[PDB]
């Protein structure tokens, strides 16, 4: 049966670098894109910025239609196609389903999940081809929802919390951070459990907890933070913050806390944050 | 005299495609560039990213200082050259003159401030040239330093106080946003004057103030917010809310306000605040 | 009715250019191109080499066909579309008109009508889209026939004669070049007529033949060629060496001579010569 | 010591490319290049034709000349500079080495020879750095002169003689060229001795003069050339034509005749001819 391969990934995730060497050591496989077909109908030049309609949609949606039967209907020597777009709204992945089922062929994909992180560095150097940074967070959201990852929507019956991160919104660099200390004893008034996560690694191989040691210390006889948790990435881990606080947050704090908010200032973290479903603010510019 | 034109501004502010024409239309002016130095040395091709070196920048230093002062004493032909880098750090313009004094030069500026929103618009679309959206602000923050642009720094007997906006920070799309509602609150509470700010026009041609009413009636009646004063985009005006804001600030709330923080959603009004010396918190992604 | 625009021209003659600015100034024009569905089908990078075939050229055919249709049967909003091929070939340019009279559609041509020295400079500048150079003639054989201009067969009646240039090929730089010297005396003797013609100016604007009276005289007396005819480029004429002397074959020469035959050394006017049916020796490298 | 690396290569032949990569694998080493000095104080854009002048020239050796002091005086951390320009000019390489032995440094050329036909196919690829041809053949010339590859000058008490090719040449596609095959009798009543040779392959593997016979039988049957000689590339040999004509000249033929011209069709090989010393007519478009 004749294939139809969706490429699924957001856009400088690698999908047409792949389906250019697929291709190549392939005969028999053919390339679709949207993109092209859109750069195409106005005979755009590589630096012209497209002007998105509901018209040119149609035209280039029937131009992947007409060409994918055009092909497929070719000799024994055709073996299928690849649709290298990014095929991240799911309508459209079942469209191209039924339309497999009534010719006879068969739909696979390809996946090329790239974290977020990377995914801003390579759209920040695309250039021309760059897409504007909203557009991709929201289509790592839709990745995202087809890999099935988690969402948090609360936890009921557990006491509610604000999460507090320390370098950069706690602490300077150290000194307090007035407002946001403030902040904190001002949340525990209310009624609210104050945790407190950091990435700082806990301490050196020899010493395992000399740096939360230090962290809590200073929390403690600095901030005065009425907390009533802390977490710290653990001595050895080299991951990225971004995975790191995840991790602590769905093994160490979303099943113990009823958490409405979270403070922050690094900008991975931030986006991870609202990502999974936690409202957060960023006190500062955290750009690295 | 011969002169030594220093180009100020940012990356993208337009210098080289300036320093180019003037060279074109103007007999006896010559280019130098610290980019280009930097490139030629390592033979870098268009997308290898740069490793940034003591040593390195010694040499291109050196380079500039060198191709000066032969190019300057050339014939009677050679009128000028063109020192097309940034020019942003004080220092280095402070020895461009010196440098010029001694050999008889004299020195002239030919500034490039194009703004903030501009700026990024241009660097996330100029692919291998952009610059890291840290080092841009850094940039531009020394733009502004050069152009004498004012910095807040608090106001000394006059009560302190908090900014919020409305659109995405209090209000949501109107529903209330429940932890930066119940933040305005809890603020009060904490003796914080309560100033409130929207880019939202405030009226019509025909009804000049029909949104502002509408405005004051939402946080009055279904936020409850106990504010002091509540400011608004005048009606008519198209500028960016960048501006906009600003403008207002140093003109109705920095004279009667110690402010301590602003609450934002909107990046480029974040940027701007941060910019002016006032801490602020982005509460949701505002890339738009 | 609605239109297809054919854009007649060689490669780099300017096509897709004013396809896109005609298409960002009349609304509802879309273009239609093979280059693009070339790429596209093999997702390859703007510096891949494509391999020709049979069935990716079927491909890009059925594209092309279906694209026209599909956007053509659009609302009454499409006015047309522009198909911007080199659209050289005469049977490939009957079907868009068989086509185009089953669907009630009209079709129109743009010619491009670029002279050959400049399409060479442009193709020798555009890098990776280049076209080797013998496709490059092959086009321009294929524009000059859909222009109708003069191909020569011949003068039937009239005396066999060859044609001799003077500089680079009879003068070297004036000294004789030995072995065409001989040439035409070896010619003459054969029982050929010899007609000498050269692109140098005949004189000033107060010696309107100063170089021509030079020139006869270094044929005559130095070279010693048994001559009957020579030719020069008038006084005045700054027209391009390739223009100048087609003109003075036709009327000068074509009409008393049968030639079969032209000796020259530069490779413009050498390529002028084969190009309008006359057999050309070049001998020396002519690249200028 | 520490060394100058001149680069000795025609624009297209690896130069910068291996600068890179050595300065990648090799700490203290810089490059210095005069198209990167050339572009820089003009500020031209990728895309802008440099305008030559003595001036601009002078500015940019000073840079070369500067530069290298500079970085040579560098500390014990420079180990070298690389001098990627062509280097083809004699007395350039000559000013490096007396440069290089006042100040205590050595020489080193690293050599990048590439076949004619390959750096055709580069640089007209090359898009906007492509190079004039004729400069290319120029550049390729001083290369032949740089490695002592030979020119012929003649062969004092040897017959005169004319080599002719049979492809594209003598015969057409076969059928006789009327005009070259009447000239070959022309010389040789002339007095000239009529040397014939030809790319094709002599034979197969189990019929090794298969295509040699037929050759010579055509030539004698059909086309009547009187020649003394007749030589082709042997069965077996699959190198390019450029390289299998030049070796059967010097080995069976410049010791045998002196050859005062070469009849040919194919460019590669007129190319060959011109560039070792012997006259050559090309009678038919040969680019392929
Ligand atoms: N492994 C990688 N590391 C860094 N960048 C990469 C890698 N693979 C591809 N890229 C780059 O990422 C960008 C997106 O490439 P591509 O695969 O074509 O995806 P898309 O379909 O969105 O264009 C390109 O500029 C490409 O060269
Ligand atoms: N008026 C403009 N509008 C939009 N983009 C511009 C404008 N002028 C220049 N640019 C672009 O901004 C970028 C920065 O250009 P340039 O003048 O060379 O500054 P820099 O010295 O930082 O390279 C380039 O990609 C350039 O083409
Ligand atoms: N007036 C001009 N002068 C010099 N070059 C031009 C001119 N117009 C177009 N070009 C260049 O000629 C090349 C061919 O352009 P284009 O119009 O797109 O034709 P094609 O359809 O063959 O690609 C391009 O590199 C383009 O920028
Ligand atoms: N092995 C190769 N095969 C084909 N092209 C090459 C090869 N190596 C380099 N090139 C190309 O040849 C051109 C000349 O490259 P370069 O080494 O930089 O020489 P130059 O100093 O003249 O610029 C470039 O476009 C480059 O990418
Ligand atoms: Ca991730
Ligand atoms: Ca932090
Ligand atoms: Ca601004
Ligand atoms: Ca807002
Ligand atoms: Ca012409
Ligand atoms: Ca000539
Ligand atoms: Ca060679
Ligand atoms: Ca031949």
């Amino acid at each position: 049966m004749k294939k139809i391969i969706l490429t699924i990934g957001c856009p400088g995730s690698g999908k047409s670098t792949w389906a250019r060497e697929f291709i190549a050591k392939n005969p028999g496989f053919y390339n679709i894109n949207r993109d092209d077909y859109r750069q195409s109908i106005m005979a755009h030049e590589e630096r012209d910025e497209y002007k998105y309609t509901k018209k040119k949609e149609g035209i280039v949606t029937g131009m992947q239609f007409d060409t994918a039967k055009s092909i497929l209907y070719g000799g024994d020597s055709v073996k299928g196609v690849i649709i290298s777009d990014t095929n991240l709204n799911p309508e459209r992945r079942l469209a191209w389903e039924t339309f497999a089922k009534e010719y006879g062929w068969k739909v696979e994909h390809k996946v090329f999940d790239v974290p977020w992180t990377e995914l801003v560095k390579r759209n920040s150097k695309r250039g021309t081809k760059a897409v504007p940074i909203d557009v991709l967070r929201s289509m790592y959201k839709s990745m995202r929802e087809y890999l099935g990852l988690p969402v948090y929507n609360g936890t009921p019956g557990k006491p509610k919390a604000v999460i507090f991160d320390v370098d950069g919104t706690l602490a300077k660099m150290d000194v307090i951070n007035p407002m946001v200390v403030e902040l904190s004893k001002m949340y525990a008034l209310m009624g609210y459990q104050i945790v407190v996560v950091s990435g700082r690694e806990s301490g050196t191989k020899e010493d395992p907890t000399k740096y939360y040691r230090m962290t809590r210390k200073w929390v403690e006889d600095i901030a005065g933070v009425p907390l009533v948790m802390q977490c710290q990435r653990e001595q050895g881990d080299t991951r990225k913050d971004d995975v790191v606080k995840e991790e602590i947050f769905w093994k160490h704090i979303a099943p113990h806390f009823d958490v409405k908010l979270a403070i922050d200032d690094r900008t991975q973290v931030v986006e991870m944050w609202r990502r999974i479903g936690v409202e957060c603010w960023q006190v500062a510019s955290g750009d690295f």
